[PDB]
């Protein structure tokens, strides 16, 4: 009886399956795939962030030159000057008026905010799609536990246990190159670390905020202060993190395709809405029931009474249930054209109980396992008026 | 099932068209024009007597 199914990957809606095991009573599914986190394998490349030029306060030398080395800092751009004169409080105090020198220099930093305003580039591979599978099973009526996607993993997070995909949609949303920042996810082609033009992105690369190594092509180029005063020209590019805060591209969570949704987080992609999952449960043997204690339900009759030609359960269908005992009876549609939304129907003796449902075809002819009696429930249908609010429970659509 | 229905013109008696809105149960009209009062647009021009 390990059920397996082929089964639609589409996050917020069950996909009440039946188990039609030969000798005791069938049970429902109600499998709702609350989540379809993905997490894929991926690389912290490099932090970036705007720079500080946090310049080091510049050599003054009287009388002659000053040479400069160059220090190890990121960026570390000093260059010596001669032919100052520097007004310092008291008009200028060096006595000399050409051998005055100003030796300036100034490195690149990570601001304060790198720590926590930061964009974060990757290298993205595939990993391994997750979910909190709810399951209102049969009669047990509960479990919500998490999952995987690889195709020999099972969950005994309530009593049954589940085998879910691999999935045939391996569209990752995500890049293989791919900026992060707070919680907007780019699926940039970020230059790389070590390399990234001053001012284009990445222009300070730090692999994380705590390296105190880094890159830092700013094209940070000191000027010689103006008129013999103490000051430190800097120019240099705005940072490549400025730019890319307004003159971006839009997020994955707003331009991605197939119906994702993102976190700064463990880098999921939440809710992928594409293909089909091989699912496939091993329910445990005491949830089912023996076929001999259902009421068997056959010379009954079937028929709508107003069919909604749509997807919330507007469809509906009386049916002239012929039971033997009086009880409960698992239904579903083995035809994925009627989207139900009663797992089970209480039953008399021979009583009649309506159905709630969702189709697609203007004839829906969809057969109803009714606990062991199959019947057609043929009709037709009305095309509603009020389309707009969030996703349907048909997603049955096929040609009509 | 914004209802668009022709109907006569005649004050004293209603009306009773149907909603056949597909998906829920129809409901019952009872459109009785008890008035049609017109107010076309005028202009006093002179009074005499």
């Amino acid at each position: 009886y390990e059920h397996t199914a082929v089964m639609p990957n589409k996050v917020g809606i069950p996909y009440k399956a039946l188990v039609e095991r030969p000798g005791y009573a069938p049970v429902h599914l109600q499998i709702q795939l609350v989540n379809t986190r993905i997490i894929p394998s991926t690389n912290l490349e490099y932090i970036t962030c705007k720079y500080k030029t946090k310049v080091p306060s510049p050599v003054v030398k009287c009388c002659g030159a000053t040479q400069c080395t160059s220090k190890p800092h990121p960026d570390y751009q000093c260059q010596v000057f001669t032919g100052v004169y520097p007004f310092m409080w008291g008009g200028a105090y060096c006595f000399c008026d050409t051998e005055n020198t100003q030796m300036s220099e100034a490195y690149v930093e990570r601001s304060e905010e790198c720590s926590i305003d930061h964009a974060k580039a990757y290298k993205v591979h595939t990993g391994t799609v997750q979910a909190m599978v709810n399951i209102t099973y049969g009669s047990v009526s509960w479990r919500s536990a998490d999952v995987y996607v690889n195709g020999e993993t099972p969950a005994k997070i309530g009593d049954a246990k589940l085998i879910i995909g691999p999935l045939s949609s391996a569209w990752s949303p995500f890049d293989n190159k791919v900026v992060v920042y707070g919680h907007e996810v780019y699926n940039y082609d970020f230059p790389e670390y070590g390399t990234g033009k001053a001012g284009s992105f990445g222009d300070l690369q730090s692999r994380t905020s705590t390296s105190n190594d880094l890159y830092a092509n700013t094209n940070l180029k000191l000027q010689r202060p103006q008129a013999g005063i103490v000051h430190t020209p800097f120019t240099q590019a705005p940072s490549g993190f400025e730019r890319w805060k307004r003159d971006k591209g839009a997020p994955l969570n707003d331009v991605a395709p197939f119906g994702c949704s993102i976190a700064l987080e463990p880098l999921r992609a939440e809710n992928c809405a594409v293909g089909s999952i091989p699912i496939s449960i091993d329910i445990p043997d005491a949830a089912f029931t023996r076929i001999s204690e259902t009421p068997t339900v056959s010379d009954l009759e079937c028929k709508i009474t107003e069919c909604t030609y749509a997807s919330d359960f507007g469809g509906i269908a009386t049916v002239a249930y012929k039971s033997s005992k009086a009880g409960n009876c698992p239904i579903h549609s083995p035809s994925g054209v009627a989207v139900i939304k009663e797992n089970d129907v209480t039953l008399a003796e021979s009583g009649s109980f309506t159905f709630h449902f969702s189709t697609a075809n203007i004839h829906p002819a969809f057969k109803l396992q009714v606990c062991t009696s199959a019947v057609t429930c043929k009709g037709d249908c009305k095309p509603p008026k009020d389309h707009i609010v969030d996703y349907p429970a048909q997603h049955t659509e096929s040609f009509t």
